[PDB]
């Protein structure tokens, strides 16, 4: 058995896991999908080939992360009733005759190596953020920088070969250039680290051609594996689809290269003004659009501005992203450059316009602009607002501009390369099937 455990309830954290987890089952291990119980009772399981299997965060009838929204305060009870339930669950499953081989775990859930490891069981860390901004988290915790971070130290990382890009002020990664922000998410960045060197493998969803320093580095500083991009097989041209979602058929109606796909993502929220400017942005960019505002979001829409939106917009709760990625019709992609969402973008060949909030965010969207050359970022204003003449002036610029063809033809160039990392033979391909082999 082979137990996978993303951070709960984070679809950014997830997907990747379960798609490295059909790879393994296709060498012959059984996957089986570790979630809190909250998140299986609220949510179809995956299905074959994987199993589930239930921890507890605290709350197994409520969402946890809304009762306690500061995040501290999650973690700490995540990190109480997590370890004690996996735990439980490690006994319990080797009792039914499931003994796991391995746990391959998020390591935003640093306890989950500790109660592996008391367990008897091997650890495979799975980092789902880009090599580039792992590691400088990893040069943070190994005590080679001091917090705060800054341009200084990452242009000493680029001048040392380490980082293929400069990073300035805007691009460096603001967990731990500051930290006071948030206090919580620049420890939890940083102990992802802390006792790695432990785990019997590292893993990380990217692919070395795409940050070729930076996985590079990662694999020699802490065993770094690159395993993707974790991605369903039929989007990377693997051999070894069409559904009937209604946005799809809208989509279906456009023609080719014409739409604007936008999402801000799972997480983030937006104030009424700031969807004002999105939203009116989008409307003047003259471009038909798809706009995903989730369900607990769309309140704050007003209904003039759902109207605007209407002569040749569509606003969703969701969408089906990787198919809507994948579409004929669809021309650019407006995202916040997420990680799991510009890989989505990179396997289908589509351009950027980033507008990232934190995290990663603001790292990748300057690798997108400058090193990848696969699209724009936003500019804020002198006081951190994001314009809708802003919006649409980069939308336009994708679009129109004397460097479309540019931004078309690195995505074209790096999709190439994206599907030669995980077919047979190429390089992210290798490391899945080492893996496998350790544990079959
Ligand atoms: O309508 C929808 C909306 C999304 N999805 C899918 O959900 C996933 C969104 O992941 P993404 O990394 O872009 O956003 P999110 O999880 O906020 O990312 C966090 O987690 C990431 C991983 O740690 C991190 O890089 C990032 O900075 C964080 F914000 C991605 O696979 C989409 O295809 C969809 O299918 N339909
Ligand atoms: C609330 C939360 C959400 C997740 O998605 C976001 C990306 C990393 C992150 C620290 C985390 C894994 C963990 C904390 C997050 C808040 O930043």
């Amino acid at each position: 058995q082979v137990l996978l455990l993303p951070f709960p309830a984070a679809q950014g954290h997830t997907n990747p896991m379960l798609q490295f987890g059909r790879r393994l089952a296709y060498h012959g291990l059984r996957p089986t999908l570790v979630t809190t119980r909250y998140v299986l009772s609220t949510t179809p399981p995956p299905g074959d080939p994987f199993r589930v299997a239930a921890i507890s965060d605290g709350f197994d009838d409520a969402s946890g992360m809304a009762a306690l929204p500061d995040p501290g305060e999650y973690l700490r009870t995540l990190e109480a009733h997590g370890a004690r339930t996996l735990a439980e669950l490690l006994l319990s499953e080797a009792r039914a005759g499931r003994p796991a081989r391995v746990l391959v775990y998020d390591p935003h859930l640093p306890w989950a190596r500790r109660v592996a490891r008391a367990a008897g069981v091997a650890t495979a860390a799975f980092l789902s953020q880009p090599c580039a901004v792992d590691l400088i988290y990893g040069e943070v915790c190994a005590r080679r920088l001091a917090l705060p971070v800054t341009p200084t130290d990452a242009r000493g990382l680029y001048a040392r070969g380490v980082l293929g890009v400069e990073l300035g002020p805007d691009d460096v990664p603001p967990f731990v250039a500051a930290p006071e922000l948030t206090p919580a998410f620049c420890e939890q960045s940083i102990e992802q680290f802390a006792g790695l060197e432990d785990d019997d493998d590292v893993l990380v969803n990217s692919f070395s051609d795409l940050e070729p320093k930076e996985a590079a580095y990662m694999e020699s500083t802490w065993r770094a594996k690159t395993i993707g991009p974790s991605l369903p097989s039929f989007y990377l041209d693997d051999g070894r689809f069409r559904s009937t979602v209604p946005c799809m058929e809208w989509l279906d109606k456009q023609p080719p290269r014409s739409v604007v796909l936008v999402s801000y993502g799972t997480v983030s929220t937006f104030d009424v003004a700031k969807l004002e400017e999105l939203g009116n942005g989008l409307c003047n960019s003259g471009k038909p659009f798809l706009w995903v505002v989730r369900s607990n979001e769309e309140h704050k829409l007003s209904v003039q501005l759902r109207k605007k939106c209407e002569k040749r917009g569509l606003i969703v709760p969701f969408c089906p992203q990787l198919e809507v990625l994948a579409h004929k019709a669809t021309g650019c992609f407006l995202s916040h450059c997420g990680w799991n969402s510009t890989l989505e973008a990179i396997v289908n060949g589509v351009p950027l316009v980033a507008m990232p909030h934190w995290a990663d965010q603001p790292t990748i969207s300057k690798y997108v602009e400058s090193l990848w050359g696969m699209g724009v970022r936003v500019q804020l204003d002198k006081s951190g607002i994001l314009q809708r003449e802003e919006v649409e002036r980069c939308i336009r610029e994708v679009m129109d501009g004397d460097r479309k063809e540019d931004y078309r033809r690195n995505a074209t160039r790096l999709m190439k390369k994206a599907k030669e990392s995980m077919q047979e033979g190429g390089s992210s391909d290798k490391n899945i099937a080492e893996f496998a082999a350790k544990y079959s």
